[PDB]
């Protein structure tokens, strides 16, 4: 295996890199700091940024910074790390359809277009897991920049942001929202688990800087408590609080342990410790629930690696294994690894005894120290299970080291969007957790005490717009084909009426009524009549004609009066183009 | 000392016994379960009840009662912490001078009277520290009951009780009260730091069980943040918001530490364990503020035991040394010994550097693990010096073992009080530590993280009347001299008019109106016009004829009309005698 | 913050006002008094002694305190608090009396801190 995780190694790196705002290749137009999720533009279009994948892979490259291998520019890598954290400070002031940053809600947003405009269509909205994560992302780089003496840095740029974020979750952790797979409405693992994680982080760097945060000190223990419902008995049940019905067997549960692994922490059931015997129990299950249903699994006992993907009942693009699966898989068996050693011991329980009995049949329920006979065989045997993971992504990785977001169940030939960033970072996280090279420790072992019982009481935060970023040389790939435009309208209507805008090029369906843009009635109140069109496909430089129009209820066409507006959209680095119009009588 | 130590504390348990309602030979009249703080009745009178003296002694016993050397009765000692208990049900419901069970207030009592009655006069009311004590007294016989299948008796009998003082401590814990010498009105290290205690362990004991103890969830952190505030920089101030001024040196300080050691906790500032800086600097300020000022300290230079007392500006009997503070001092330091020895090494910093270089003049700051010579020499030394405080009790200690209150300060003769109850606990309890016997851990290495910013919000209790109680075969030392009779009156008045009572006995003044009975106000109110006296110097038996009368406040005297009441004072066990009464027109 | 000014005062002669503040749990009729050894606190006679306000005492702070302002400046002497109870005994503290001497030039507030000698 040593020789791909070198060469895999370098080229995830320079996958993620590519992939950056600034100066990734791979991102034209794009602001500095700004990750796109893949180059895709159609079929599917992922030319965009996520809160998630950003902030995950901000973590990566973060910790990728203060520890690791093979050849590595420090100062270009630090300067992106800077060129995100004021990329974020621009996004919190952005109004969109989930909401403005006055009451926090806008937060909550999962994507934005690559010039900092908000995304105007229906989607799977809010996600709540968002500000979490980059809470988390920021909170580390911060640590750092205190240890080099840059404190008055992280207080006057980086604070300012943080708090935002920290009282978001502090205010809105005990609401419904899409899970990480943007379908699912309710309550998910993942986000409740790196909510909790968030809250006890801000505590510590609050108290490094002599500031408060209200929501660290009052609610981890309920959101603790509420993470305890995922538990089911046998595995971790995905999304609670929902109509939704499928199993509950799903990734999204791994996901969870593996990115609120703590190496300084025991092996504590309450917080799904990646070697506890609840987070054990559920990689089991998760794993089995793919082997029968994959043409490429056949033949792959138990005991074996095998190749898995979101959740069984998975449709999307044909329903099949993804790169960041198979290789979540290995990391929790990674860090169990990792955690067993530094304890000098592990422990078989009955929640436990099905895990462990495939890799020693014999197994009895007891405590085993590194010396034992047990001990040893479990370990070395799970050792090699997950490199098998490992070695089923080398067969399916591509001569050219492109990481797509999936494999497919019957071929095993790479699909859906090419070049995903979160699959690059996927692949570093893995491969650093097989070679013994683990994050900074967050506290996990302060934050396990469940309470006597669960009473949910959230905080109402106070928000204020980020003003200060940070000094940089980066400016951006000029824009080509894609430069997204925010247009923003007043007009009064009676329910039934829909605004539109039609005008003189393609993506405005050159003047057919039937292909006119349709604009989002999101933000739409008594106390502004507001209707808002985020429209992306306009090449830079592009000067166009523009009028708005409304189909009646009775399938109507009506235009607003007056000349046709013009605009000459932006050429190479855009910010926020947009009009703001009143309706023409 | 090994022959003094096992002779002493064999009769030094006989002392607890003793003084113990119930069986103990100098508690004549006295309820089952009610610890008398001294057999002494006159100059001064100690023969009551206090809610924290016998909190103090039942942990000491029940500690005893799981683990320690000499011979012992475990059937006579498990039926003594029973009938604790269940005298404790009874007192919870008695209304008195600091109020009633219905809003928790009448749990802050200092003391009560021998025969379960309550105290009528003036005196430093309230002791928020008494229902946080007893509480641990009784969640730790409740742990023990637990784990030899008795979980029903502890459901039934004993959370009623607990949950009551842990709803007090909920509530109550940020408002003043009187400290533990019952002088000073304000807050108090001894009363924060166990109040945190109480409620950590309440949490452990309400999981247990399958209850609620919402105190116990949202408040511990809070009550944390404020005892923060006792650390000046270079020693523990006792008390804080008060009028009070004294330097804030106070045994106080120690017994706080003393009462909240845990044998599995660090050495943390935070909780102020007795291995930790705070609790080592402050050590050596308390133990130097009397070097000067005893005669009896002549030529004890730095390094050498010295005899001790409350505070150096005391008056009380002279101003003493007492036996539980030179034993208090040796305790704190045994304490630490068995910390170092458990974690493998002890720590040297700027706040313990005095603390240290009195036992090694060339001690460097640095850490030192327990092969080396600093170590060693440190450790011995410390050793030596706790053993100088048991060498100066034992000096001081009478031929019959007898432990009064305090030794004199210029001749070291015996004085104040006799056989005090809390003497005899305090020297089982440094000489068990000696020993290295320590008892259950409270979980202080989860209950010490400081909060970003202290904000407090204490939570209203519920409060219900204890009804179930333990059986046993245990009556009374019959009574004797006294047995206290409470009267209660509804008499309306105009403000500068006194409620008195007088009658034919030597008690109630053989009919001199100088010499009356005074009743208190503090229960009078708009709803219910009651005046009430608790009488005590009435023998057994005694008949009676008694009358009310108010001192007007022209000095006139006003009897009211009608024949003389009768009473017969009761013999053997008295439980509550009293009469309602209402003014005879 | 206060203006900086190069005042002093007139020296202090025969009216140097010193407040006492005391900690004392009572019941309902008890009135708290101070006697000394100089005439502003009777001289020992229980009759003539310095009574002390209740306006302040509170179920939170059991607080006493009494102003006396016939006092010459330099003055030592020793006090010693004591109640009138409402069938009017004198109940004195105990321990010693307590020494203080008013201070000369120009006094700031001078005043004592006292808890109930038991
Ligand atoms: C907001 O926080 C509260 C308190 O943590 C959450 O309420 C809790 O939700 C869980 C999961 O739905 C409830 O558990 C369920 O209880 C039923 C009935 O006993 C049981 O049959 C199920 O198997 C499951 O255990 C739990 O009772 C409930 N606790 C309460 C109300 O105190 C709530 O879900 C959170 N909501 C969001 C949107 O975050
Ligand atoms: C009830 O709880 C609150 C909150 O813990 C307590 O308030 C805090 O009291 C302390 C001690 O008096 C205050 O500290 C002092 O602050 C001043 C001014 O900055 C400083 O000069 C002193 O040396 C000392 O540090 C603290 O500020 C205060 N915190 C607040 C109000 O947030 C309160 O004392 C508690 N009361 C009772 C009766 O338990
Ligand atoms: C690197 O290899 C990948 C996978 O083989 C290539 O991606 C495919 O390119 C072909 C070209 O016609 C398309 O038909 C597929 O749809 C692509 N797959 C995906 C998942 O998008 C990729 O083109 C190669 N990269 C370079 C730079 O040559
Ligand atoms: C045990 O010894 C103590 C101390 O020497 C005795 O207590 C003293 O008794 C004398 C007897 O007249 C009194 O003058 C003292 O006031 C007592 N001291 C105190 C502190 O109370 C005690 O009497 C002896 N006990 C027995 C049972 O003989
Ligand atoms: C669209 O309108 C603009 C602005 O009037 C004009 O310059 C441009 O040539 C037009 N483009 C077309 C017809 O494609
Ligand atoms: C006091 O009164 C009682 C009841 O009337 C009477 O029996 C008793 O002898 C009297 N005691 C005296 C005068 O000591
Ligand atoms: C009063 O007491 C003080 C202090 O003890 C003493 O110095 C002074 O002489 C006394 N004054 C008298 C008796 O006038």
């Amino acid at each position: 295996l040593t020789p791909f995780i070198h060469k895999e190694g370098e080229r995830s790196l320079q996958g993620i890199l590519d992939n950056l705002g600034g100066r990734g290749k791979k991102t034209p137009g794009t602001a500095a700091g700004l990750f796109i999720a893949s180059p895709n533009t159609e079929n599917p279009n992922y030319y965009y940024t996520w809160t998630r994948d950003s902030a995950l892979t901000a973590k990566c490259l973060i910790d990728l910074f203060e520890d690791s291998v093979f050849p590595i520019d420090r100062k270009y890598l630090e300067t992106g790390i800077r060129d995100y954290v004021s990329s974020q400070a621009i996004l919190q002031s952005v109004s969109n359809p989930s909401g403005t940053l006055k009451d926090g809600s806008g937060l909550g947003e999962p994507k934005f277009e690559i010039d900092l405009n908000p995304f105007s269509g229906a989607w799977g909205r809010p996600q709540r897991d968002g500000p979490a994560l980059r809470a988390t992302a920021m909170i580390t780089y911060a640590n750092y920049l205190i240890s080099h003496g840059q404190k008055s840095d992280v207080s006057q740029v980086m604070w300012p942001i943080i708090a935002n974020d920290l009282a978001y979750v502090g205010q809105y952790w005990n609401n419904t929202g899409f899970d990480l797979w943007e379908e699912v409405d309710g309550s998910s693992f993942f986000t409740i688990a790196v909510q909790h994680r968030a809250l006890v982080e801000g505590s510590q760097l609050a108290k490094k800087l002599g500031k408060s945060c209200d929501a660290c000190d009052s609610q981890p223990p309920q959101i603790l408590c509420f993470l305890q419902s995922f538990w089911n008995g046998k595995y971790i049940t995905s999304n609670i609080n929902t109509q939704a019905s499928r199993s509950g067997i799903d990734l999204d549960s791994v996901l969870g342990s593996i990115h609120t692994f703590d190496p300084e922490a025991a092996c504590d059931d309450a917080t799904f410790q990646p070697c506890s015997a609840r987070a054990l129990a559920n990689h089991k299950v998760y794993v089995d629930s793919f082997r029968s249903i994959y043409k490429i699994n056949a033949g792959l006992a138990e005991g074996s690696a095998a190749n898995v993907g979101r959740y069984p009942e998975d449709v999307y693009q044909g329903g099949n294994p993804w790169y960041l699966a198979t290789l979540g898989a290995s990391e929790l068996l990674y860090d169990a690894l990792y955690q067993w050693d530094r304890l000098g011991k592990l422990e078989v329980s009955e929640t436990s005894l099905s895990f462990f009995k495939d890799f020693d049949a014999t197994v009895k329920i007891g405590s085993y120290s590194r010396n034992s006979k047990t001990y040893k065989k479990l370990t070395q045997s799970i050792k090699s299970y997950a490199d098998g993971f490992i070695q089923l992504v080398q067969q399916y990785t591509p001569s050219n080291g492109s990481l797509a977001e999936q494999y497919d169940r019957n071929t095993a030939a790479p699909l859906s969007a090419n070049d995903l960033t979160w699959s690059f970072a996927s692949f570093l996280t893995a491969t650093q957790r097989r070679d013994a090279v683990v994050p900074p420790s967050w506290g996990a072992k302060s934050a396990n005490k469940v309470p006597t019982t669960c009473s949910a009481s959230p905080v109402v935060g106070t928000y204020k717009a980020p003003t200060a970023t940070f000094s940089s040389k980066t400016k951006c790939v000029p824009a080509k084909d894609i430069v997204p435009i925010t247009f923003y309208l007043i007009e009064n209507t009676y329910y039934g009426e829909n605004v539109f805008m039609s005008g003189n090029i393609t993506a405005l369906g050159n003047w057919d009524a039937k292909k006119g843009f349709p604009l989002t009635a999101n933000l739409y109140t008594q106390d502004q009549n507001l209707w808002f069109a985020s429209v992306e496909f306009i090449p830079a430089g592009t000067p166009f004609e523009y009028k708005y129009y409304k189909v009646e209820p009775n399938g109507d066409i009506t235009w607003e009066k007056g000349p046709n507006r013009v605009f000459v959209a932006p050429t190479g680095c855009p910010v926020q183009p947009h009009s703001n119009d009143v309706w023409q009588f």
